[PDB]
């Protein structure tokens, strides 16, 4: 057969497409928050399994190993971000990638007007969406025990897809792909990406691991 695969389009919450708007076409320096973003994220994920873990071992049959991989590739002018944490159920994605309104939307947008470090995004509630400051579509894979693996991807403009995805299985956790704006190769270099990691994340309690093509 023709391969045949199902999608959901959805709109973002009003308010977070209007931040998501704020975040691209404003220009913010000490945009390399972003990747402390992220990492604090695949972070908490991370604390998610292991504190399960300590009553329930069967927890870890998806995977043993509570790690995060970053990986560049300048072909693809992608950096991708790859934990072994949690994951996300189809609703945790949906109620927390973009459907549901975020308490900290209004306030973070109007502290950001008032003149606000970009930076205090993450405190806001709405870290996530730091990622636009230097990509122009991301996707994120994620798998959760006892539920399916999804793909959630946007280029903003309001809205966001969801698939039950058929690519590359991942046991369990979260992938993050960010397709980099062409202002934004820098995040592709080596060198930036292990001098914003040890500037910004050294509190991590996880192994970070760096792959350099
Ligand atoms: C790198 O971006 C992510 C990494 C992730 O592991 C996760 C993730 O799966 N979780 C589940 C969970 C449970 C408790 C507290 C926080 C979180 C976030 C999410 C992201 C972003 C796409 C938000």
């Amino acid at each position: 057969p023709m391969e045949e695969e199902e999608v959901e389009t959805f709109a973002f919450q009003a308010e977070i497409a209007q931040l998501m708007s704020l975040i691209i076409n404003t220009f913010y320096s000490n945009k390399e928050i972003f990747l402390r973003e992220l990492i604090s994220n695949s972070s908490d994920a991370l604390d998610k399994i292991r504190y399960e873990t300590l009553t329930d071992p069967s927890k870890l049959d998806s995977g043993k190993e509570l790690h995060i991989n970053l990986i560049p590739n300048k072909q693809d002018r992608t950096l991708t971000i790859v934990d072994t944490g949690i994951g996300m159920t189809k609703a945790d994605l949906i109620n927390n990638l973009g459907t549901i309104a975020k308490s900290g939307t209004k306030a973070f947008m109007e502290a950001l007007q008032a003149g606000a470090d970009i930076s205090m995004i993450g405190q806001f509630g709405v870290g996530f969406y730091s990622a636009y400051l230097v990509a122009e579509k991301v996707t994120v894979i994620t798998k959760h025990n006892d539920d399916e693996q999804y793909a959630w991807e946007s280029s903003a403009g309001g809205s966001f897809t969801v698939r039950t995805d058929t690519g590359e299985p991942m046991g369990r956790g979260t992938k993050v792909i960010l397709h980099l704006k062409e202002d934004q190769t820098e995040y592709l270099e080596e060198r930036r990406i292990k001098e914003i990691v040890k500037k910004h994340s050294q509190f991590i309690g996880y192994p970070i691991t760096l792959f350099v093509e």
